[PDB]
Parts: C-alpha cells; structure tokens; sequence
C-alpha cells in the first residue's frame, strides 16, 4: 500500500521528509566533608586513625 | 506396455511427439524525492546536511 510507485508521466508524486532529534546531558557537582578536632586525633589510642 | 520395439523387416512403427512452453515476467517503475530550500543548507546547523 505504501510502496513508492512512480507512473509514466512521472510527476509531484512520493515526496518524503526526514526528522533529526537531539540528545542532552549534564554536568553534577557532588561533594562531602567530615570534622575533627586536633585533641581526638590526639589524646587517643590509634595512633593511625587518620 | 510401451516400450519401443523394432523388426527387422523395416519401421514406421515409433513416433513421438514434443510440447514447449512459456514463462513471462514483467518489469515496474519506482522513485521518490525530497525538497529543500538553499537557507535550509546554508543557515542550518550541520554542515554535512546535503
């Protein structure tokens, strides 16, 4: 039903288009932090704790 | 019951026959196309757009 048949004296007949689409993505900026004080790296049984 | 037997004393005795047939086939015109405007190439995006 759809097969592009082209007839004798030709003409304006099966015109066809085309569509390009487009892609996206994105940058994210991530982070986390942790606390000490010096008299707990310090003042405690492992040395290497750090 | 049929097969071929000759006397000596001459022939006419075998004649055969032969058929022939035929097979057709036919050819088919196809074609499509697109249109476009000069902007369209040279104000688009892509380069490579032809």
């Amino acid at each position: 039903s759809k097969l592009p048949l082209l007839t004798e004296n030709g003409g304006r007949v099966n015109r066809v288009g085309f569509t390009r689409l487009s892609r996206e993505g994105s940058i994210h900026k991530f982070g986390f932090f942790y606390e000490f004080t010096q008299e707990s790296l310090d003042f405690d049984s492992d040395d290497q704790l750090k």
